[PDB]
């Protein structure tokens, strides 16, 4: 499923991602949109040879399991599958743990490198939320 911008905000707002470890809706629809473009079906090889899965591109090293990804943990306790759900659920559900990590939403490369520090909120404007 690829999202609208809009629609996301409201999908992540509803699953409790809003201010989520003091990161407001736009940190995590801005992280979406260079992580997945609002795809949920998103996938995308790693050097090390593990996967990013979903709208918020999350690896097969430490969160799923993708059954190829060796030396690997599987966190969330789910199916990388399951992170490309046209239903965010157990996308948000693991967001939240690895954003609990330590290092906050830093664990995004691109929300670093994109977002962070940025007029995040911008992404959630016009928004009927
Ligand atoms: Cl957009
Ligand atoms: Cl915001
Ligand atoms: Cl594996
Ligand atoms: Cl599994
Ligand atoms: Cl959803
Ligand atoms: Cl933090
Ligand atoms: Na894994």
């Amino acid at each position: 499923k690829v999202f609208g911008r809009c629609e996301l905000a409201a999908a992540m707002k509803r699953h409790g991602l809003d201010n989520y470890r003091g990161y407001s809706l736009g940190n995590w629809v801005c992280a979406a949109k260079f992580e997945s473009n609002f795809n949920t079906q998103a996938t995308n090889r790693n050097t090390d040879g593990s996967t990013d899965y979903g709208i918020l591109q999350i690896n097969s090293r430490w969160w799923c399991n993708d059954g190829r990804t060796p030396g690997s943990r599987n966190l969330c306790n789910i199916p990388c599958s399951a992170l490309l759900s046209s239903d965010i659920t157990a996308s948000v559900n693991c967001a939240k743990k690895i954003v609990s990590d330590g290092n906050g939403m830093n664990a995004w490369v691109a929300w670093r490198n994109r977002c962070k520090g940025t007029d995040v909120q911008a992404w959630i404007r016009g928004c009927r939320l």
